[PDB]
C-alpha cells in the first residue's frame, strides 16, 4: 500500500560486498516531479580483519540476501503528511548500505557504493525519473557522508544522458565530521575506536574510493582521503547542500574515544565553526545520531523553525529562515531534543 518495494539491480555486475546483487526500494508518486533518494548509513570497514567481523555480526550491512521484499518509508521517506508535511507525495526511494565504504567504491569483498547509486538513477529514469524536476539525494550518517561524495556525480551523469531539467540537490544528515585529535589516543584497530583521520586514510586505499573530481584535483597525488571530510569537500560543490548536523554527534564522539568536558566544548565550537559559512543548516544542541528518517524528526526545533520547515524555506529559495545552528555549548540546552 504505501510500502517502499523492493528491487535488485538488472547489471548485475554492480554488487554488494559478498557479490549479492546491489538494489532499491521504491514507492511511486503518481503526479510528483519530485524524487527523493536517500543513502542509508551505518559505519564502514577499511581492513579484511574488520570486514570479517562485520560480516558475521552484521551482515545486513554486507549483502541483499535477507532484505525484505518491501519496507515503510518514515520521517521523509514517509508518505503521511502529519509525518512528512512538505514532501510526503514525493517519488521515494531507499537505498540499503551493502558496500562498507561511505559510498565511494568504484572498484569492480567488493566495494561499489559509488557505482551502485549510479546504477540506481540509471534505472529510476525508466520509472518515471526521465519526467522528473528536482532530485533531492539524501542520506543520514555514512549515507550523509556519501551524499558529499556523491551529489556533483549524480548531476554530471544526468546531463550526459539528455536531462538537463531535473535539478539535482543534497541532504547530508549527521554526515559532518571533523578530522580532529582524540580525547585519548588509541591503535587503529576496531572500526569503532580508530581515529577519522586515519580510519579513511586505510579506507581509500582498500575500497579503491573515488571522491568527487572538483576535490581531488585540488589535492596532491594519494592525498585523495581529505575529501572525506565536509568542511574540505563541501566549498567546491556545484550541487545546492542542505547540512543536518547535531553539534554533539554520538558517532563523532565514539572515533574520539568518548564512553559514557574541555574536549567536548572545543568541538562543538568547531562545529558551529565549521558551519558558519555553510548557508543551509540545521544543527540543534542535542546529543544523538541520525534524524531524516526518524518518525520524530518533526518535533525537533532551532530558533522556533523545525527540521521539516527549514529545508521547505531551503527549497523555496531555490525555486522563512534556512541557517539555524542552535545557540549554546551544551547537549540538552534545547527543550525539544529527542527521547
Ligand atoms: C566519524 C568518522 C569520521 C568520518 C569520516 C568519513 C565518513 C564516515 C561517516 C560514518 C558515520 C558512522 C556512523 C554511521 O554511519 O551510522
Amino acid at each position: 500500500n504505501e510500502d517502499l518495494r523492493l528491487h535488485l539491480l538488472l547489471n548485475t555486475s554492480v554488487t554488494c560486498n559478498d557479490g549479492s546483487p546491489a538494489g532499491y526500494y521504491l514507492k511511486e508518486s503518481r503526479g510528483s516531479r519530485r524524487w527523493l533518494l536517500f543513502l542509508e548509513g551505518g559505519w564502514y570497514c577499511f581492513n579484511r580483519e574488520n570486514c570479517d567481523s562485520r560480516y558475521d555480526t552484521m551482515r545486513r550491512l554486507m549483502s541483499s540476501r535477507d532484505w525484505p521484499r518491501t519496507r515503510t518509508g518514515t520521517g521523509i521517506l514517509s508518505s503521511q503528511p502529519e509525518e512528512n508535511p512538505y514532501w510526503w507525495n514525493a517519488n521515494m526511494v531507499f537505498i540499503p548500505y551493502c558496500s562498507s565504504d561511505v559510498w565511494s567504491g568504484a572498484s569492480s569483498y567488493a566495494f561499489m557504493g559509488a557505482l551502485i547509486i549510479q546504477e540506481v538513477v540509471r534505472e529510476l529514469l525508466g520509472r518515471g525519473l526521465s519526467g522528473a524536476k528536482v532530485l533531492l539525494l539524501a542520506g543520514s550518517a555514512a549515507g550523509g557522508t556519501g551524499v558529499l561524495l556523491n551529489v556533483d556525480r549524480v548531476a554530471e551523469q544526468l546531463e550526459k544522458l539528455g536531462y538537463p531539467a531535473i535539478q539535482v540537490r543534497g541532504l547530508a544528515d549527521s554526515g559532518w565530521f571533523l578530522d580532529n585529535k582524540q580525547y585519548r589516543h588509541t591503535d587503529c584497530v576496531d572500526t569503532i575506536t580508530c581515529a577519522p583521520t586515519e580510519a579513511i586514510r586505510r579506507g581509500i586505499r582498500y575500497w579503491n574510493g573515488v571522491v568527487p573530481e572538483r576535490c581531488r584535483r585540488q589535492f596532491q597525488e594519494g592525498e585523495e582521503w581529505n575529501c572525506f571530510f565536509g568542511y574540505k569537500v563541501y566549498p567546491t560543490l556545484r550541487s545546492p547542500v542542505f547540512v543536518v548536523q547535531w553539534l554533539f554527534d554520538e558517532a563523532q564522539l565514539t572515533v574520539d574515544n568518548v564512553h559514557l568536558r574541555l574536549y567536548i566544548q572545543n568541538l562543538g565550537r568547531e562545529l558551529r565553526h565549521t558551519l558558519k559559512d555553510v548557508p543551509a543548516s540545521f544543527a540543534p544542541a542535542c546529543l544523538s545520531h541520525e534524524i531524516i528518517i526518524r518518525s520524530h524528526w518533526t518535533d525537533v526545533q532551532v530558533k522556533g523553525t523545525s527540521l521539516p520547515r527549514a529545508l521547505h524555506c531551503w527549497d523555496r529559495s531555490l525555486h522563512c529562515p534556512v541557517h539555524l545552528v542552535d545557540s549554546c555549548p551544551w547537549p540538552h540546552c534545547n527543550p525539544s531534543c529527542p527521547t
